[PDB]
């Protein structure tokens, strides 16, 4: 069959959101590590609201985060479509531990790639991060036409043998840039294809067939919040697995590490990537539950959809997981560093299948 | 083999679902009137006011802020005190005003439907049970008697585990493990009163008798009381609660809220399709659960690919291509067709909107009516 | 033991249903200001108007013409067309105005009241009935609350009657088969009759009537004597009170007489009625038999009863006996009425719900009657 | 062994004086023209009669002078009775509108008819001695002080065995009878004792321990619509059978013999009775169900309660019924005569278990 993930750019207007709701958080961690944040964002065009509520004796300058985050990003004209000097700024914040609310999450991996990720996500959040980067970080005589906003999205054909996944070719790369009016399509395309799709995408993974498409709907100028609404967890397939997998539903950014949406999404990310690393199955999605008020999870489930090695099961991992693994928020908080201003990294580019150092829900586990 | 899952819902006062009730009746405004509007509306709220912004393309007249206001006020919240006040909060309107079947899709989507025969209406029992909950809940403080429940507010929440086995990939509910329901009320009726209430007029109503025992963990409020909720506790924004609109954890999600979204985005229209496509293939007897993945390309009606997953349960000898082969002949997965198949140019949408939008038999909900299939 | 047996519904806009419905309304309007509200409130319609007449006793001050214009409203009568118009019609208002834990008041007659019960069905009521009023109860739900561009064209006015093939073993009532399924239902000229079958096919018998008892035979009658355009008040006159069997047990059990709707819980053939048939759905949901008539049999003067019979057709519980069900009833049943008004708490404005649809085999909040005790 | 009440009111009770005046309205029209429609209800509060609903007829009726003779028969001649023929207001809201064994039903419905062995009447005898008390104070007063509002209930103490229906005692005879204010309770009293209730009701039944009931509720000299509103169709259960048997909700009064809910339920008593005085059961209740625009029944359905006679069954006698009697509406209305103006004397003293020549419902068929 074939399967397709999309990743966007930190400029596209959900994760603009997403960013400036991680930016204000990591603002209060930094002065007050047990600041409880609970940070919405939406914006259209010229302006941003940010509402929600916040408990931090941090003294930080809510519309000064907020524009120097548009700034970072490079949102800094009209005909981008958001100008952080000119936009309006509506600041709306109202100023054995148990889980702070109900929910379930779900935690995936899979040995399709060296991330443990989906092969489809991989490709599509590394061409996203890919642009980001060069768009940020390269010379603006060669990459200053480049605009904010953006996607892509990598459909690829699998084999599944016996529940494991093995990836044949890559069917679809589409791949959508913002721009300026002065670079023709025949060289935006020329430069993606080469800087970029040619980069990230493995040669023996592609075919004279895999369908290409760059900007495919016409030119892209127009972008940002004047052109699409934005909100802050409205991607939050993009942030996880891609489609993969399973969702609980909650949203990540904005979020403090006792929002359990957060942690123990990154904790049950951490025991299905130490399961599958530890060779004890190809593939794992961990659900984990938790009830308002109460520090043990109501519920854990394992499914290794029939990969698990030869003397394993579902039940015999589930024992081993709680062994080894502890879900009350207190601990997962202390064990994954929660509390540390890292969260502003994790709100562009995908919170899974990271390699940074500060990730320690990416450090996997030997289990036995 | 055993196992544990839980599945959660909200009520139609919870601030997220509050915001999802309002963009899709500004949705059915517009369609009422001009059944052509394209519609890509958002809202959020936090204490005292309401937003509303995105785009519309309509010949309608709508009175957007009366639409809001009225729909606040049908919801229950009329007084600052359950967390909202329709007549004195604030609305900001920023909606900016901008016979064809081949049309093409518009990305590389991933539609999926889930179907099993857990319950009759077909869906997931954890997920089944946690919305009977709070759709229950809303019911009772609607439509009930105020000098009885009067003291319910708006806001609230219900989560529930169920052991299962699993035979050969059929799923079969062995008990109720855990119930969990949080539930706004005001500050005059204790504690007990409302656990009893809850247990006697929700739980024990919506929720088999034959799956709960003696150990059956039944939490109501079990943080402490919940008098303060609505938008002055919690921010809301449209499309934050996808889970809870489609299947609980169970089944796959692609991404991409429905409220909102008028049925030109494939999104919204393309899960109900492929919703109707396995529901109809469980309702026939073909397997006992099925997931339907639809794989869409851009500028390419029909889909790319069409996947289906019996886990195992399908009838002896219908295949994986016997069942393709069937739902290819009966179904037509385009956009332009779908849109018309299923009557989506229609204000049949703010049903949808709390409740989950599967699992329910509304005359106006065709992708809940299942095809006979052979 | 095969034999067919048949009940009928009517929708909520059926002329006399709507009268009960109004009754209901102003004794809840009562209720809800004076919990001590004497109430025997009777309706009658007919084109252009509804007259309520009979006699409260209340300190509650109530605008009873804006009480009627708002439940015909909500019942959906909005034109002439339809067959009356909440904006256009008289309201006549003929009315006859006039310790609170006393608990041994004395029965006004030789009252007889029945409970009735039976496992046919989840709702512990009998199944012709279940599905007629189900029928007709979705009827008025789609037409009240559907979509006006889809279903518009439907009118308050309708019926159904539903005729079902049982099996007899041992006094057990087993449904063989769904026998007979009829609908009338008022539409609007625009619509054709194959749509309105479709319709009514589609989406409300085949949502209502369990399929495993439907079968190719099954005659399946809609409309069958012609359009149905023309209906409620302007086409047939209405009054409180004549569909007490559609309000109970649709032909099974038994009735003593006395209408339901308009009177406040101190008439007792409306709450010992409710007692009875929490007593009899308590004795079959606690499995002690597979069908239960309870039979209350009042003496003028005196509180309690001065008997009690129960008939289980012969379905007892092996263990049980009809004797030994009525000792445990006496224990745990108390049918005075004072004791009744308390129990079901009936001084509160819970009765506009009961007046379509049934007042029995339905679980709303308010209804103490269908929440069963357990009973060994 | 249990206690069963039945109950009946004198025809000035005021919701059956609305069922002789919808039955004279009927009556008038037939009288005139045999094949009238009437669908005539009446209803009553002090100083006001109104009849409502439908009529086609080629008769040409004074209604509120119907209306008024009625009145006037049933005594109702002073405003200190309750009501006065010559000064109440009458309301008019009466609006004026092919192959026999092929006329369709005029609408749905199901009807029962009942007979038991208990009485010569073939009907239950609670219901003989309530209606007999009844019926002869009416005679009494109509054929010098009593008044026309009453009722009449009694309480008889029963065996059932095997379904057959065994008086044991007259438990309680509980009797309201309108009257002058000039007269004595004690000639009250011994009045209705010695001319009604001992002439009514068998001695051997009777004993020193039967409660007789006389006005026990106080005197009771006005009465009628100034004591309480009536409407027709109200005494469904005074009209058949007590609170035996069954009902299907149907009223009979004001309605002509194409409205199955009465010619239904009048075959249904014959064929009940003709049963029963067959001696094939010692009691018998018959359903009969109508589809509207459809001559043949829906359905039917018979139940000895056990008592069928040695070689039947319920299902044979169901054949029998088929082989005999034919429920199509055109039949059964002629071979009852119900075109004919013989309704007035049904609305008081009950439908069945009448002696009148002209009620041919009450005369049985021999079956085999
Ligand atoms: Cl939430
Ligand atoms: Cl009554
Ligand atoms: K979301
Ligand atoms: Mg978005
Ligand atoms: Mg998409
Ligand atoms: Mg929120
Ligand atoms: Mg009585
Ligand atoms: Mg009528
Ligand atoms: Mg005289
Ligand atoms: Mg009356």
């Amino acid at each position: 069959f074939l399967f397709s993930s999309e990743s966007v750019c930190s400029g596209h207007p959900d994760k603009l959101c997403d960013q400036i709701s991680d930016a204000i958080l990591d603002a209060c961690l930094e002065q007050d590590p047990e600041s409880f944040v609970a940070c919405e964002t939406c914006t259209k065009t010229g302006f941003i609201m940010v509402f929600g509520e916040i408990t931090t004796k941090a003294n930080v300058n809510y519309e000064r985060v907020v524009r120097e985050t548009v700034k970072e990003i490079g949102y800094d004209s009209e005909e981008k479509g958001l100008d952080y000097k000119t936009m309006d700024v509506i600041i709306k914040l109202e100023q054995d531990i148990g889980a702070g609310d109900q929910g379930m999450m779900f935690g995936y991996a899979t040995n399709e790639t060296k991330e443990l990720m989906p092969l489809t996500h991989v490709l599509a959040t590394s061409i996203t991060r890919e642009l980001d980067y060069i768009r940020v970080k390269g010379v603006s005589s060669r990459v200053g036409w480049l605009r904010p906003d953006g996607k892509a999205q990598v459909t690829v054909e699998y084999n599944c043998k016996h529940g494991v996944l093995i990836p044949k070719r890559i069917h679809t790369i589409l791949v959508s840039v913002q721009h300026d009016e002065n670079i023709e399509n025949e060289e935006i395309r020329e430069f993606v294809l080469e800087n970029v799709i040619k980069k990230v995408c493995p040669s023996d993974l592609m075919d004279k067939e895999t369908r290409i498409l760059i900007n495919p709907s016409g030119r892209f100028t127009i972008g940002g919040p004047a052109a699409d609404a934005g909100l802050t967890g409205r991607k939050i397939i993009v942030d996880t697995y891609g489609g993969w997998g399973a969702h609980g539903g909650g949203a990540f950014s904005g979020k403090d590490a006792t929002k359990v949406d957060r942690s123990g999404a990154y904790m049950a990310r951490l025991v299905a990537k130490s399961i599958v690393f530890s060779g004890l199955c190809s593939r794992c999605l961990v659900q984990v539950s938790y009830g308002i008020g109460i520090a043990r999870p109501l519920s854990l489930y394992i499914n290794t959809f029939g990969t698990a090695k030869d003397g394993y099961n579902d039940a015999k991992l589930l024992e081993i997981v709680n062994k080894v693994f502890d879900f009350r928020p207190g601990i997962l908080i202390k064990q994954l560093n929660l509390k540390s201003p890292i969260f502003k990294k994790t709100s562009s580019g995908g919170h899974f299948g990271r390699s940074e150092e500060e990730f320690l829900w990416e450090k996997p586990i030997i289990l036995q």
